[PDB]
């Protein structure tokens, strides 16, 4: 059913720095996530050029932003490449151990938390605004899995029995209570325009 894993020591540290350092520019999480979505879409697009059947699990290449004021979640959905079970457990396909080290050194030489994406670890910036992150992913080579973590050093992975998704990743951010500004339509729009204005895939902002 549910497997529980410990994060490697450098990720646990990376997540704790993110959660504990006072840093008011939290809004960069969205860009970091849309930027992961865009890389994952590049990937399925490049593979499909030589094997069109990779798009049998969906032809449309895009990003959806889904706010839900009742559940208090912001969900970032793409129909990108997805992750296999092994890649989800291996730091969601990131080079988190070496990127974190390098990032921490840059933080001592004048870098700041907004540069997290330059180190291949921007996914973890979700924890600037989220108390819990769930990630649902479907790779063409595998079943559908849910990853989840509220930090504190562990994450869980299970087969996902929610609704089948064709292919891609949904990052579901359960927001901290003081961060609900990220569920507001004109907030999200503003942030997309400031940091992700020109991206190679269409972004749809869902309304409620
Ligand atoms: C490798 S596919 C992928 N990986 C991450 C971290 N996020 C998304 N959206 N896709």
């Amino acid at each position: 059913e549910v497997e529980t894993f410990a994060f490697q020591a450098e990720i646990a540290q990376l997540m704790s720095l993110i959660i504990n350092t006072f840093y008011s520019n939290k809004e960069i999480f969205l860009r970091e996530l849309i930027s992961n979505s865009s890389d994952a879409l590049d990937k399925i697009r490049y593979e499909s050029l030589t094997d069109p059947s990779k798009l049998d699990s969906g032809k449309e290449l895009h990003i959806n932003l889904i706010p839900n004021k009742q559940d208090r979640t912001l969900t970032i959905v793409d129909t990108g490449i997805g992750m296999t079970k092994a890649d989800l457990i291996n730091n969601l396909g990131t080079i988190a151990k070496s990127g974190t080290k390098a990032f921490m050194e840059a933080l001592q030489a004048g870098a700041d938390i907004s540069m997290i994406g330059q180190f291949g670890v921007g996914f973890y910036s979700a924890y600037l605004v989220a108390e819990k992150v769930t990630v649902i992913t479907k790779h063409n080579d595998d079943e559908q899995y849910a990853w989840e973590s509220s930090a504190g050093g562990s994450f869980t992975v299970r087969t996902d029995t929610g609704e089948p998704m064709g292919r891609g990743t949904k990052v579901i951010l359960h927001l901290k209570e003081d961060q609900t500004e990220y569920l507001e339509e004109r907030r999200i729009k503003e942030i997309v325009k400031k940091h992700s204005q020109f991206i190679g895939y269409p972004i749809t902002l869902f309304v409620e």
